[PDB]
């Protein structure tokens, strides 16, 4: 496999507002970050991937792992966990309580989908990245 790797860069962010509202983002956070257009870096080598994304000031989140396999995950927020990852249909998927998020190229461009669950109910943010 060879189809994720490269430069992403986000292009377009849908569902935004709603999904961040859910996970207990507040309203100032929100709009300070519409316009935020995050830069992606995938090394893809078989099962196994590099996952990298620049943010602003110089923070720079990796991500490390094997399909299948328990790996360890790493956050924004400066968090760790464990957490295992498919490969269904071209599409990367981590599934567990209250959050889905799936991956894949469609049309030629990097796709994230998010999927977040709370007592408002469900809210999906789909992320679209062009190659740079
Ligand atoms: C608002 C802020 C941008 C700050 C700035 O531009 O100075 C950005 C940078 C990192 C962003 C977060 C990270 O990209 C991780 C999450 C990605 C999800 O798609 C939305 C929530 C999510 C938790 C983001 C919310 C918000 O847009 C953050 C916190
Ligand atoms: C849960 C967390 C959101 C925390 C944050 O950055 O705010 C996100 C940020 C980066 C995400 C990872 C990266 O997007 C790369 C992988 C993409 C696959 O679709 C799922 C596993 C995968 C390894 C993701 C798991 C999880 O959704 C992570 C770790
Ligand atoms: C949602 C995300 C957690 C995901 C991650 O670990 O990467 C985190 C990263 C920084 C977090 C923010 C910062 O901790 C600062 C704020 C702390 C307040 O207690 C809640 C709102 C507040 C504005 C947070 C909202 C949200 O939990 C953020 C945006
Ligand atoms: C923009 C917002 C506060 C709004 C304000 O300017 O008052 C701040 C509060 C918490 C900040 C986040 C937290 O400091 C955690 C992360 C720290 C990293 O150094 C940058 C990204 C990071 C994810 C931050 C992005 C952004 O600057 C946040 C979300
Ligand atoms: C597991 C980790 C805390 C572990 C630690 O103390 O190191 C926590 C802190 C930030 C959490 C995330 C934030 O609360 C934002 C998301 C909220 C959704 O309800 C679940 C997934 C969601 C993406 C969370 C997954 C996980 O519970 C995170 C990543």
């Amino acid at each position: 496999g060879s189809a994720f790797n490269g430069k992403w860069e986000t292009e377009s962010q849908e569902g935004y507002e709603p999904f961040c509202k859910l996970i207990g983002i507040p309203d100032d956070v929100i709009a300070k970050g519409r316009d935020f257009k995050l830069v992606t870096e995938i090394v893809q080598n078989g099962d196994d991937f590099t996952w990298t994304q620049y943010y602003p000031n110089n923070h720079v989140v990796t991500n490390k792992f094997i399909v299948g396999k328990e790996s360890d995950m790493e956050t924004v927020g400066g968090k760790k966990f464990k957490g295992i990852v498919s490969m269904e249909g071209g599409k990367l998927t981590i599934s567990f309580p209250k959050y889905q998020q799936t991956t894949e190229i469609s049309g030629g461009k990097l796709v994230e989908t998010s999927t977040a669950s709370g007592a408002q109910g469900t809210a999906v943010l789909v992320r679209t990245s062009k190659k740079v």
